[PDB]
């Protein structure tokens, strides 16, 4: 049926209706420490969201994704493995059932409690869905939570949930300022992928930082209040929304730091 992260209609059903959920740059992966090459030539990450334009927050069946104003080059994310400008759009999470499960990515096979996307839009394709279309359309920045002390930029978001508990739910969601959600350093690893979710296109290039960022076990637990169904119906929780480790096939991990 629609696909979604079931038994009987999740990850690994989803290549009947997307066959490239089989293909050659699939996403996500392990990222085993010593098979990742330190790669000198990459540059530090240039991310300037201090113009970022917050528009509203939605519950969508699948997660729950802060939408952005992205007309002009206001947030944007550059530098890197990138060439040309990257527009903010959209950041989500992934999470799990219990505190030892949640993210995509893991770290020498680790999991972590959750996962954060902050997905971007190569500009010189003018557009998202133009974008998309591309091997190179896309920058995902992904930043892995670990449950500690809280995240004080992380309390707005988790405080509005409770008003967007069911699909279809969404909220006025003004002045968020995304830098509350970066980790000290900007250390990561990078390689070409895809989307974590159908369609599942391959036009992603993904960084993700060594470093994660501390939620506390408080902040988490209103993730798992969010619902997969709309008001009035059989209410089921929104939890385990994450898609497991796929073949790295012929790719390599390049890392930022020695
Ligand atoms: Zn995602």
């Amino acid at each position: 049926h629609h696909w979604g992260y079931g038994k009987h209609n999740g990850p690994e059903h989803w290549h009947k209706d997307f066959p490239i959920a089989k293909g050659e740059r699939q996403s996500p992966v392990d990222i085993d420490t010593h098979t990742a090459k330190y790669d000198p030539s990459l540059k530090p990450l240039s991310v300037s969201y201090d113009q970022a334009t917050s528009l509203r927050i939605l519950n969508n069946g699948h997660s729950f994704n802060v939408e952005f104003d992205d007309s002009q080059d206001k947030a944007v994310l550059k530098g890197g493995p990138l060439d040309g400008t990257y527009r903010l759009i959209q950041f989500h999470f992934h999470w799990g059932s219990l505190d030892g499960q949640g993210s995509e990515h893991t770290v020498d096979k680790k999991k972590y409690a959750a996962e954060l996307h902050l997905v971007h839009w190569n500009t010189k394709y003018g557009d998202f869905g133009k974008a998309v279309q591309q091997p190179d359309g896309l920058a995902v920045l992904g930043i892995f939570l670990k449950v500690g002390s809280a995240k004080p930029g992380l309390q707005k978001v988790v405080d509005v949930l409770d008003s967007i508990k069911t699909k279809g739910k969404s909220a006025d969601f003004t002045n968020f300022d995304p830098r509350g959600l970066l980790p000290e350093s900007l250390d990561y690893w990078t390689y070409p992928g895809s989307l974590t979710t159908p369609p599942l296109l391959e036009c992603v290039t993904w960084i993700v930082l060594k470093e994660p960022i501390s939620v506390s076990s408080e902040q988490v637990l209103k993730f798992r209040k969010l619902n997969f169904n709309g008001e009035g119906e059989p209410e089921e929780l929104m939890v385990d929304n994450w898609r497991p480790a796929q073949p790295l096939k012929n790719r390599q991990i390049k890392a930022s730091f020695k």
